[PDB]
Formats: C-alpha cells, sequence, structure tokens
C-alpha cells in the first residue's frame, strides 16, 4: 500500500502471537518495542536517539509480520515511548520511500 | 525518485546557502537540525524521542530544500544525533512510504 505522512505511519504488525500498533520509522536503525516477552537468548544493548540512550533486551531471528507481510530480525524490547518498526525489518517488506 | 532502507537515508538539503547532510525520517513528526544559525526570532520547543525530551529552537517559515525539493516551514535546532527532515517537510516534497 502507499502510506502518507500527514499523520504518523502507524500499522498493526503481529508478534509473539500478539497485535501491536506500531511506527514505520525509516530514522530508525533498529525495531524496538515496548516490554513484552520473547523466546530464545538475548543480550543488553544501548541504542540512542533525540533525549540519549535506553537499555535494551536484543532477541534475533524473531518472526514479525507488519500489515500481513512476513519478515525476520532482531526485535530489541525496552523502555522505549512508542513502539518501532526500523529499517532492518522495513527492508525485509520491501518499504521504501518515494517523492 | 526512490529511496531502498538498506543503509540510512541520507540526503543532501540547503538551507541558509550551505548544504548539509540529513536523514529523511519518518519517525519525526518535526524536522530538527544541529545547531546553527538561522534569520528571525524563535520559540520553544520540548521535542520527546527514544531517551527523553530535549528543548530545542523553534524557527518558522524557513527555506530549506531537500534533495533539490523547494519546502518551506517550520524547523528546529538542537542537540540532535543527526540532522532531521522530518514529516512536516517530507509532506511538503511529496513523500511517502510504499511496499
Ligand atoms: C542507532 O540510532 C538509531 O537509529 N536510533 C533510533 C532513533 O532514536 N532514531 N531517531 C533519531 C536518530 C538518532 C540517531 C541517528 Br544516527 C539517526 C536518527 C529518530 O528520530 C526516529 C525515532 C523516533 O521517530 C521515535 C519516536 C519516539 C516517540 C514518538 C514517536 C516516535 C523519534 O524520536 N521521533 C521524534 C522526533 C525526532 C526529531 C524531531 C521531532 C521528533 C518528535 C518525534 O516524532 C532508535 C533505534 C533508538 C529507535
Amino acid at each position: 500500500p502507499q502510506i502518507t505522512l500527514w499523520q504518523r505511519p502507524l500499522v498493526t504488525i503481529k508478534i509473539g502471537g500478539q497485535l501491536k500498533e506500531a511506527l514505520l520509522d525509516t530514522g530508525a536503525d533498529d525495531t524496538v518495542l515496548e516490554e513484552m516477552s520473547l523466546p530464545g537468548r538475548w543480550k543488553p544493548k544501548m541504542i540512542g536517539g533525540i533525549g540519549g540512550f535506553i537499555k535494551v533486551r536484543q532477541y534475533d531471528q524473531i518472526l514479525i509480520e507488519i500489515c500481513g507481510h512476513k519478515a525476520i530480525g532482531t526485535v530489541l524490547v525496552g523502555p522505549t515511548p512508542v513502539n518501532i518498526i526500523g529499517r532492518n525489518l522495513l527492508t525485509q517488506i520491501g518499504c521504501t520511500l518515494n517523492f
């Protein structure tokens, strides 16, 4: 589909059997979601944006569905103000910027 | 043009007669540039990102060219990690997300 930017590009995602709302974020290197449980091993990571850095848990090879499009990648979990779908997963669903 | 996201979507912008590198950021509601000089008066604005909120200076009706496309709008100036082109200007150049 084509998503305009008149409003925040929020979409429905399916992860860990749960339905959530997330932001298609081209300014984000990684994907980070609010506190939730995920399977497998994880390691700590610090990510930074405007305001500074926050500590998150890094889980790899996680299955995620964005608007019905399946993709697998690293998903970060921590105190993020909003769910963010970053470039690491946006590439997988073939998302591009156009103008 | 069409921009993929395998690498950060960095483009050249022109403001105040100078070229700068900036990130097309769909996750950003506003445009915020690293410390620089802009004309006119400014107003205070608090913007929140991953690490919390920061105080920035808000200048309005500023001429800024993005990838050759001319825009005129609000530009914030403050301690940002990188120059960020947000949705307020991405809408002016007709940018959309597609997949
Ligand atoms: C490794 O560095 C990253 O890529 N870090 C990401 C990040 O923070 N990216 N930042 C900016 C940034 C920092 C460093 C670099 Br090299 C590039 C880019 C954003 O602007 C987008 C997030 C976001 O859209 C998230 C968000 C938080 C709260 C509500 C909505 C969305 C952001 O902080 N957006 C805000 C913003 C940025 C600039 C101007 C105005 C605003 C208001 C929000 O939209 C992340 C992995 C931690 C998510």
